[PDB]
């Protein structure tokens, strides 16, 4: 199929970080670094936006926090996107995101985003076939504005295989602390699965771009995952560095 | 030149309403039909959008008040466009207006609008050339999104004589009433009259568009730019309600 | 009764200005002082609001109209307050009023206002015994805050009799530009109105303050309303100016 | 002195958990409790607003991350109060702490409050004595407001001794990614420390109240603070359940 030569079959699932203590001695090492290009990102005038897609229990979260723990919050937002409020739905389906993009100087991070747009709204039918189709150029369009400006922006997906998904789903059913996080809603996406797999392997064709890449992470090991997430961005913003002359703190 | 077969200098400054009487018949017939259509709009889930640009003292100002003189207040925003202040700054250009479009079955309308990009920010050198020169396609872009979802916009231009506004600069100063209206700006303006062409006429060119007309208001007689201005409407949202199956009031 | 000697039958309904020119030379005159304060207010970091407040049809819309009609747009919103919106009532009463209070050096002006929870929500019973019987020490305190502060507070209630009523209530019907304006709302309250009386006898007496009086507007004559709405505003504000020590204009 | 017998001398600073292993399995415990209020909170229409205060590196950061770690983020928002911004500092005051308060059904956690105008601003003396002096009241006004309505209002203060808060302040500059957290600011703080205990001590007296009481937490050991944080919390909820007829989940 096209299934199988797709991005997600080509992934390679079995990479892992073995050591506990290895894995904390690198998250440290990148923790410092992205601190330190933080401040030089307040002072430079240049917003930086992450987006964070995956699979439900995929460590999107998790990602997410390891990126942000040792951040300074006053520079950074962190914004959790769910289905359009009934008052979102009264404005074009941008406007909710637009209301969301960072001054200059400042993070903000989307644990989902405009995505939706071509996946969930696809696949649930809440976008017509008309919507979802137009809307890759629409979502490009969006990014190259950010990019053309002073805006640095970086798309993660967190792939995990079928079997991995049911075993973190069972874990947020027995532990309580957890019990939030899995709901009906999850049972029913993991059954249109393969539905997803097509919409994504699209969305991986249509709005991967050299301004605004996707970057697929193995994530059935959460932290080759985390690690993985914090050496990308410590790079993509170097990059941008590099590139736009500014100077970098210990490169 | 090409400023001799621009669209400025084609237009026929000449039109009039002679009689102040057949003018105050003509709007007052115009203003009905408008609230009629508004109840439609409200009930239907579209949204109007208008932009005003023009010279100063071309009578924008004038036009909107009779536009929304007799309209619900509840039902549209004016909102009128300077330069951003500050705290815009620190963002993307277009997210000051993606927080003012209107919600669905509303009407906005913007005194002046993001065309300043191409228009003051060009000739002032606010935005660099790179910046102005994208920038047609990045409204056009923004223009397309709203049109292909469930907006309706209609773009008007003011055109005077650069006589004419002399005129109107000294009755302005004159008036104790209307002496805020006229500043240092405006005299400033008014100088780089003919840079202000080159760029209007660009602007034509690269942004007149099916979904989003600019429509060029002969201008020196006020009666004749207002009455209009309420025509075009009624026309472009008959027109929409006409191709999307919605049933008219009293056509 | 108590509405016998209640400070609305109290009120000379007979107050009128006979000759139209003579009206439109004293607005001029007041809408030039009022101009000249704005500019003193912009500059000195004061912030004024305007409550207004009145019988359907007793002219607030018309008295902002003439307040504002020469004012500078950007100093100035005009907010008009309905019943409460989904999204408002999932937040305390005054939330919605607190995101409209004016910034220093500009006016904010209340179609209605907060008074809405002892009257309206009131008569109506939106609002419980407790609510309504605490509402006027909560609506004292919000003032006082502001007042404290850098914020001036005027407050006007439009008085008209119950027969001046119905005669514009009739001519909103007749008219098809002043059709909306008139619903089955306004009959209901209409019906209601001695409710009302004893509503706002209660509020004058408990809400009438030093730092926010309430002004009670005759106001059977639309002419004598607007003039005296002006006259009062430029008072309150030479008042303040005089007693901080900023200097007047041409006084 | 009144400091010898003030509310800040009299706390008992040697309280602990001496067990790193028991201070988890309470925690947990606690946790646990706290989210099955928390979906009682979001069906029942009420609203928790928690104020934290403390001196600089006392450990409100640290609870509230305790209070949020297994909590709906949807459901809940932390505002990290620093010094007014620009844009603030044209409103009055409270304007941008209601604007944060929460809608109901929902929990924001103050990391400082609206009581800087009674600490940092009256010792900086960035507000004047007339502003201070009044402001107890003011702020005591603003709680009953929401506590009289649907919210629930607790608020914290973590204490550590001088000694305490110089080892931590010695921590963070020593850890590279805590060296953010300590700055000059928080030094010239340290050096007024007095003044402040001065400033506490008043704010205690005055704002102390039946409906929203000062909980005064002993945190020079932060795993005894976290957990007592937590404590008082799900007490306050339950009592505020059980005085309503809501129904507890499993106490």
């Amino acid at each position: 199929s096209h299934m199988e030569n797709g991005h997600l079959a080509k992934v390679d699932l079995t990479k892992k970080i073995e050591s506990k203590s290895k894995y904390n001695k690198k998250l440290e090492k990148y923790q410092r670094r992205l601190l330190a290009l933080q401040q030089i990102l307040k002072e430079e005038k240049i917003a930086v936006m992450l987006v964070m897609e995956g699979w439900d229990a995929a460590g999107k979260g998790g990602a997410i926090k390891r990126v942000t723990e040792h951040l300074d919050p006053r520079g950074f937002q962190v914004d959790p996107i769910g289905a359009p409020a009934p008052h979102e739905k009264r404005y074009h389906y941008l406007q909710r995101f637009w209301r969301k993009i960072p001054q200059y100087g400042q993070i903000t991070i989307f644990d989902r985003s405009w995505y939706g747009r071509v996946l969930v709204e696809r696949v649930e039918g809440f976008a017509t076939k008309e919507e979802w189709m137009r809307a890759y150029d629409e979502i490009n369009d969006f990014e190259k504005l950010l990019t053309d400006d002073h805006y640095i922006i970086g798309k993660f997906f967190y792939h995990i295989s079928k079997e991995e998904q049911l075993k973190r789903f069972k874990d947020r059913e027995k532990n309580p602390l957890k019990r939030w996080k899995i709901t009906d809603e999850d049972w029913r996406n993991r059954e249109k699965w393969d539905e997803y797999v097509e919409a994504m392997e699209d969305m991986f064709e249509k709005t991967s771009k050299p301004n605004a890449k996707w970057h697929i992470i193995e994530s059935n090991d959460k932290l080759y995952a985390r690690v993985k997430t914090l050496k990308i961005i410590i790079s993509f913003i170097e990059d941008y560095f590099l590139e736009h002359g500014i100077e970098l703190p210990s490169y």
